[PDB]
């Protein structure tokens, strides 16, 4: 089966950078792809990063296609996210979620990013 649960907690003032992650165990995270994030303080969802398929597919929020990163930790039960670009004016909340068929329908806890300031 799949094991997991978003988590981490980091700050991201304007030009900051957060460090969160998706929990995971037997299925790991990249072995079977895994996408994640999506939520916010009445700020509508907001992804941060994902890795569909072997990884050819990758996500970075909706404005950091090149300024975000789907960091991962295979033998650590989780992958992390270095997401910098916020602006002390848009705190957010995320929720992990896989997406490769046969392994899509889990990840449901709630995490976030506090633009330090």
């Amino acid at each position: 089966e799949v094991q997991l649960v978003e988590s981490g907690g980091g700050l991201v003032q304007p030009g900051g950078s957060l460090r969160l992650s998706c929990a995971a165990s037997g299925f790991t995270f990249s072995s079977y792809a895994m996408s994640w994030v999506r939520q916010a303080p009445g700020k509508e969802r907001e992804i941060v990063s994902a890795v569909s398929g072997s990884g050819g597919s990758t996500y970075y929020a909706d404005s950091v296609k090149g300024r975000f990163t789907i960091s991962r930790d295979n033998s650590k039960n989780t992958l992390y996210l270095q997401m910098n670009s916020l602006r002390a004016e848009d705190t957010a909340v995320y929720y992990c979620a896989r997406l490769k068929k046969y392994a899509f329908d889990y990840w449901g806890q709630g995490t976030l990013v506090t633009v330090s300031s």
